[PDB]
């Protein structure tokens, strides 16, 4: 069937056929919407790479063509006695294109084709591996001037030599169990920021320290690697007005970048992925710093507001978290790193979707996470109707390597 | 079949057995979810078995589920059904029926109240006078004095669909809304077609930006009358700030007793298209929506040119400055007035509560978490990091067409 999206703001009807073509289940039923669950062989590989192949060479308008029937046949034959395949480097690029067009959680995609691929399917090794990531981190820091680029390692082959990232991002800040009971550092790294001491690394035991990478390759045991300090960009948080901010000591990084996910093109399954654009605001300033379990800062700076903690209904954690994320975006754009307000990011993820509406029939849309954190009704996103379903190639979740790695 | 939901701020995990009992659809498939979607005459046929499972509902929570009275009542219905088509419920099965509609409302946080609902049985009115008489009783009785009791009137239900009972408010008490030639609208945007219909059908406009509207009352199928709610009985809040003097010069105020008179109310099969509900105001419904949408009084501009905010780019967070204070306004107004109100932080963490209650005493409870996350703050509110399971259970609060485009005028 084809199904309508209104916007409750503006009117808009907008109507999707895109979703006709998905073929990954949703975790729903006709009885239970789960819709707010984080996370709901030669025979099965030829048809999936058909799939893809099709969808690229339609792309490329060569449908048909005597190049999309050669690929399809020599591809055929190449998983026939390979029992697998390669990309060609160009349906490489368009299948990590089209995961990011494809990542229904992601506010961002209206920059999808403006995408750095970095082929690393050469790697053999975890220096290799620190190697390329270094390379990106650079590649992508820019001095400030964030560009989005993904670096693809090895495919998996028969499981037992997957190439994988243990950090969950390439840059992220490293979280202790003190005496006391309490955690110093980010709670939400404490058991990786174990694996690290339980792997050899010396911890500074502070509030923010970068975190060693922990690569594996080709199946192996990781190994530990600190990236270059000048290759990590931070912002130390300061605020436009209060100028006690400072004290608080608060800092983050410049660069997003998500690398324990799975990427899935025609088939073919890449365990390490390490994928970077840049931040909203809202995810550091509102989740990293103000969520309960994160650092949890929110009554520190109530109290260095002096407003009235005693209830409720004075707002004062809204109060205060309105400052904090004025803060962090003040601070980026101060020294001039790359940083977006929920406001201008969600009118762009509008404009993306009426975009994707027009020129592709639809996009995927998960609208529990599209919707910021905080302010969510005066973004446009909240009155936006979206559809969620899934489609290839795709950025997947993958259990956590230490869950599953056979030393 | 068991389903986890867990809670990702404190680990806590519940299981659900509640939702093997839903039979209503979702409007979601194995392959598209429709969970931020706002809205994706019966026979004889169909109306017993819907009868018979509310009646082993109802007579089970009595802990007389097989007694004699149990199948006596099953046999007296099927009777009454196949002679007359249709049937009545006790006065107990009504209170029962209307208590857990409200307590299968997955979009709404309050529910923690459910079982403390005041029940007025209209069912013996018969005019469209009868019906605003019910309707001043409910609104006085509710609103007492700015303590707020939740209450439900409940209507004639309906019989063969041309002689419906039906509030054409959307809300008892709303402000009425005017678009200029200009334009520009006065008064409240989402009212102005409601508000063209009543000044169409004689009601004499004040043309204000805060006119309470007049009841348009529909009564066994023929054409709505207009009435006047006497004044004294409708409550409202000027607006102030605690700290900011100038607020109360920006001329807002709004009614305290939130009234939805425009769903219809599901009961064993029998639908019930009149069923005026009220509970009380959660601060952003009023603060957040009615205030700052910018389809509605849409005042975060006028706000921020007050506060001398930095309005020349978004990444100065003008908007949610603004909004903060605005939301400051509303809770500091209600609660000096002393009419009763309840800010999203206290909402959200009773309602956490109540569901963990829900789901060990109950199985379960659905809960849409698109509504029920606040329109503001929220990953600041526990239910934001909360995994919720909407599914729809009967007796249940349904939308219905406005009356408007399907009433046949006499
Ligand atoms: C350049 C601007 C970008 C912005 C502003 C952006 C923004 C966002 C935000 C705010 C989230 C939610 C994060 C969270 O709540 O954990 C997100 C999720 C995501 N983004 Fe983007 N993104 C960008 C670039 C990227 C790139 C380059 C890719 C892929 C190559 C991408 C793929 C995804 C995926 C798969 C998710 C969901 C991850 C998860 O489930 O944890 N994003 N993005
Ligand atoms: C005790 C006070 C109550 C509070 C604080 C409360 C709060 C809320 C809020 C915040 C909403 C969302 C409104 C919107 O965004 O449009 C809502 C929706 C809802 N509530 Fe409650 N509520 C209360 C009492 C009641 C009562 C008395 C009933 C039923 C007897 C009820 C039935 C529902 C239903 C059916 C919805 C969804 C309405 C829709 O879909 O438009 N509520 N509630
Ligand atoms: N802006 C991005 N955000 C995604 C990564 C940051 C996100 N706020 C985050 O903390 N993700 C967790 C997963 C959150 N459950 C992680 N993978 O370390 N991505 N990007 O490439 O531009
Ligand atoms: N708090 C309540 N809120 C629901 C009513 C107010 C809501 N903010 C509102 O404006 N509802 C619109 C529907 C909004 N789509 C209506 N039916 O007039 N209900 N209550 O019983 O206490
Ligand atoms: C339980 C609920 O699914 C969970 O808290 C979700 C809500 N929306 C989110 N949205 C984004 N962007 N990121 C998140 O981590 C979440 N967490
Ligand atoms: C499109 C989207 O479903 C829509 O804007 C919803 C979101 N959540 C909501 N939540 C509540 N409580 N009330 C609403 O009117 C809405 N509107
Ligand atoms: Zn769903």
């Amino acid at each position: 069937r084809f199904l309508k999206v209104k916007n409750w703001e503006t009117d808009v009807v907008l109507t999707d056929t895109l979703h006709l073509k998905s073929t990954l289940e949703t975790g729903c039923t006709e009885h239970i919407c789960m819709g707010s669950i984080m996370l709901p062989t030669k025979d099965q590989l030829f048809p999936l790479a058909k799939e893809f192949l099709d969808q690229y060479y339609s792309s490329i308008k060569r449908f048909g063509s005597k190049a999309h029937m050669d690929r399809l046949e020599e591809v055929n034959k190449e998983i026939e006695s390979t029992s697998t395949y390669q990309l060609k480097d160009t349906e490489l690029i368009y299948g990590a294109k089209h995961a990011w067009r494809n990542a229904s959680r992601c506010v961002g995609r209206i920059q999808w084709s403006k995408l750095q691929v970095f082929d690393a399917r050469d790697c053999t090794t975890a220096h290799g591996m620190f190697n390329y990531i270094c390379n990106h981190v650079k590649y992508a820091t820019n001095k400030g001037n964030l560009r989005s680029a993904i670096t693809i390692f090895p495919q998996r082959t028969d499981g037992k030599h997957d190439f994988r990232v243990w950090n969950s991002q390439l840059i992220r800040y490293a979280g202790y169990k003190q005496p006391d009971g309490s955690t110093l550092g980010d709670p939400a790294n404490v058991q990786f920021t174990e694996i690290c001491i339980q792997q050899g690394w010396k911890a500074p035991r502070g509030r923010f320290d970068v975190l060693p990478l922990l690569l594996q390759a080709n199946g192996n045991d990781p190994e530990l690697f600190q990236i270059p300090p000048e290759l990590v960009l931070e912002v130390p948080i300061r605020h436009p007005k209060f100028d006690w901010f400072k004290d608080l000591g608060l800092k983050w990084y410049g660069l997003p970048a998500v690398s324990n996910m799975l990427l899935e093109i025609g088939g073919l399954e890449f365990s390490a992925c390490p994928f970077s654009g840049w931040y909203m605001g809202t995810e550091i300033g509102v989740r990293d710093y103000c969520d309960n379990s994160r650092y949890n800062i929110l009554e520190e700076v109530a109290k260095k507001m002096d407003l009235d903690m005693r209830k409720t209904s004075s707002l004062w954690k809204d109060q205060a978290l309105v400052e904090i994320n004025i803060a962090v975006l003040y601070s980026f754009q101060s020294d001039k790193v790359t940083i977006v307000d929920h406001h201008s990011a969600t009118e762009s993820f509008i404009k993306h979707m009426e975009n994707e509406y027009r020129c592709r029939g639809g996009c995927p849309a998960d609208w529990v996470w599209i919707v910021p954190p905080m302010s969510g009704s005066i973004t446009p996103v909240f009155h936006q109707e979206m559809l969620n379903y899934r489609l290839t190639p795709s950025f997947e979740y993958q259990p956590d390597p230490w869950n599953t790695h056979v030393w």
